[PDB]
């Protein structure tokens, strides 16, 4: 397995037609999973499912700026098991990030960091066993 917080390079950031795939299992009990695709110290595109927010479970996505959180987007679709592998797979499109959990779409985040280029890291963290993560252009 790899080390959690994990940083993925990203070599000379995004680009549509290029595919992230992070595998891992979720740990027992879990609270939360962050993926982070940042541009410098931005985060352009932040994604995390939360297991216990209010009692519910909720995919929240979001931008930071200048260390500055914007409007987030929220997922109530909820793939994730504790306990259970899982594969994420963002797939980036022209105009938008692409997500699908196990095979199944479960979300688009329209780009708001326009640099694709420039968002060259991707971290991992929170709650998960991480057993890979690659990409590979399609
Ligand atoms: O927006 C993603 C960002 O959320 C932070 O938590 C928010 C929270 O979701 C919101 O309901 C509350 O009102 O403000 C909190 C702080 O901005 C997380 O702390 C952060 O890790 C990100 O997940």
């Amino acid at each position: 397995p790899l080390i959690v917080p994990y940083n993925l390079p990203l070599p000379g950031g995004v680009v549509p037609r290029m595919l992230i795939t992070i595998l891992g299992t979720v740990k027992p009990n879990a609270n939360r999973i962050a993926l982070d695709f940042q541009r410098g110290n931005d985060v352009a595109f932040h994604f995390n499912p939360r297991f216990n927010e209010n009692n519910r479970r909720v995919i929240v996505c979001n931008t930071k700026l200048d260390n500055n959180w914007g409007r987030e987007e929220r997922q109530s679709v909820f793939p994730f098991e504790s306990g259970k592998p899982f594969k994420i797979q963002v797939l980036v499109e022209p105009d938008h990030f692409k997500v699908a959990v196990n095979d199944a779409h479960l979300l688009q985040y329209n780009h708001r960091v326009k640099k694709l280029n420039e968002i060259s890291k991707l971290g991992i963290s929170g709650d998960i066993d991480l057993t890979s993560a690659s990409y590979t252009m399609i």
